[PDB]
């Protein structure tokens, strides 16, 4: 059996009471953090799939997270969610439930958004993670308003800590252990160009990189399908 | 969009706080009354399938209330949960929201024990359902044993019975009134699955018009998830 | 017996799935929109006070959204929780419960932030309540202030601004039209206890009639929990 | 700051999915068990009272369950409520939660049935509980239909181990530690005879006893105030 967790707790990182769906397995947990997409809260992933279902005889807990309309970034105009992110949350996640704390039993997945998300937390803290896995990703960041809350200078994006492509070659240099990576996209989803972009680049750099393709939509059956292959391919 | 609600409210009837899970069309909707099986809850459909995603672009709304281990029975030790869910529930859900009322805009369905829930409420009142569905459903009712005396009281007396899906099924073969649409499947590997050809075989005997389907499958939730997208597809709305 | 509702929507104002709170009495209902502080959500009036019981035997629904930091602004850097607040969520609400949509069955109150919000509303909005009322409220908006800035762009255009409550009183107090009842209230050792005062000091010079209460507290929950039940007795239900 | 949990899970001795409400402190808490009463649910001490707010900074994390109609009893026709209560619940909550497992740091209090409850997991089980606390209790479970199905023979009552009379009795004769022992009613309450005969009748016994009663019914404007001198009272 698998236990659902609805918490509200406070983020003092965004000085903001906020809320994140849990799963645990039923008797230090391995744990996925699966991000939510643009305009999606923690409750999606649980409403438009089987996750719950999908990871039940796995032994893995899963956190899902919210973080608004942020793309997973220290805002220049907004709250600090990339220190949420890759700081508070697994904290209070840990703090709160039986999860693991070794980088070989921590792993992340997103959407959109969230697979922007995903990838970044890899390549940033690749200390931290076994695995990032990016579903139907926004993977190119560069360049309205909201994009200049989000990121400030737009023109700085190229290049800078924010752009995964940069960040992809920094991880490649890296001596030390880096996580897996794992690529979605479906061929009509109005982001597969730039998906296309970034499998090319991303694939060429000696990483253990896996691409997957076929017809879908930025949509939910989509994910709901893909998911599973993802949870297939943990390092677990 | 769907807009998603968990509701904790009292049940007069229970006579007990309880809640339900209920998803919204956002802008008198249609709606499905979604049963839960043996063990479960009213937060199982959710979870286990993606029945929101299912609906979205139906203009259904879909209502999943919790009955505990009753079999959708006034027990004979026990609570009114038969009233509750033919009763009280419904009208509770339509005080709430803005759900339907008309038999051609309400329906009903369930897996194991809510799939029998389901058929006695479409059997029972087939004024008030347009469609009846029965997923790996426990459609012979006829400390495990002490638990049935709970709910049914005197199990000799079952047979015949208005308990007895076999029954009703009688009743409504020579009804003149309306016949909701009735709808039965099984997985083959199912424990259930002897009594679902059972019943099967006795409606189809008496002309009872069901859709019947079966394919590979056991008592789980991989198989409702893909069967419920059937059954959406077959109601009547 | 009052049913309670956590409810998952979406928002195309704010382009967002968010949430709310709402508690209805069971069987149009007058709606308090009931407003939360700066760091809350939609669950803090639930989880600090016991509001649900307070509103038991008043026939009166309440609805507890979330705004996050936004100070209930269409910010200059940020999302439309203005238009929100004042425009969408009251519809939603209204399009998924029984609620009343006559300005006599409407009221607004909520602390800091939200009491700037709900004096916002009534001021902003006076053809829509019925009554507005501020427990310790941030009542002039005139790391922290580069939130500001996103919030409310120009800080020096704020004086006299649609965002300045003094200027909002200015306008009611020559209002030939509706004015809803006012309420303002404030704990005498609370950090925005002398904001307090001077808006106090304002608009009784101005002539606008407001219930005004003060005593010993803080800017903390024992005080809304006993000063919500006055602002309760006080609405004009 | 406070963490609330909506908690959805399994339990094998109810064979059974449901719920509970966990309050937990933000950075092994000791642990108040909190027990609903007749037709509550998990949900009641929450929204009725300000319970969050009255533990904010005690250290305290508060565990509130849900058991039916039960009487949180083994029911003879019916679930074995009273083994969740006293066997499965608080293991799950602290497979769960990072809770305290050290009679110490263990209380246990509740209103009505709830209260019942609480005496009698503090009597049954001294070497679990430091303090057991119950508010306007159905003390008197002695003699229809559903108390023949809580409880069975009714005439086996008296003098049984359902009995917080005789119950009281055989834990003052322990010599191990024994829980402290509370117990209010409003004056006005239905159960107040019941109350009264109980106080009258545990208050010398030798133990670690104290009533208060003020005016008041069966209602929760009453246990909002009530449950504040408990927690003052609680050997935290």
């Amino acid at each position: 059996h698998m236990a659902l967790f609805q918490c509200d707790f406070f983020s003092d990182v965004l000085g903001l009471s906020t809320s994140m769906t849990v799963i645990l397995p039923q008797e230090e947990h391995p744990t996925l953090f699966l991000l939510h997409g643009l305009s999606d809260d923690h409750t999606i992933w649980l409403r438009r799939t089987s996750i719950e279902r999908y990871v039940a005889e796995m032994g893995l807990a899963v956190v899902m997270p919210a973080v608004h309309r942020s793309f997973y970034t220290d805002m220049a105009h907004g709250l600090q969610y990339w220190t949420f992110i890759s700081e508070e949350l697994p904290a209070l996640a840990r703090s709160f439930f039986p999860l693991a704390t070794a980088r070989e039993d921590t792993f992340v997945a997103g959407l959109s958004m969230g697979g922007y998300g995903a990838l970044k937390l890899g390549m940033r803290h690749p200390e931290r993670f076994a695995a990032a896995a990016s579903l139907s990703g926004a993977l190119d960041i560069t360049f309205v308003a909201e994009q200049r809350n989000i990121f400030g200078d737009l023109a700085a994006l190229p290049g800078s800590d924010h752009d995964l492509f940069a960040l992809a070659e920094r991880m490649a240099q890296s001596d030390g252990p880096v996580p897996k990576l794992y690529q979605c996209c479906g061929t009509e989803d109005f982001l597969y160009e730039d998906n296309v972009r970034f499998r090319d680049h991303v694939r060429g750099l000696g990483l253990d990189f896996m691409y997957e393709e076929s017809p879908g939509e930025h949509e939910w059956g989509y994910w709901d399908a893909q998911i599973q292959r993802v949870l297939a391919w943990l390092p677990l």
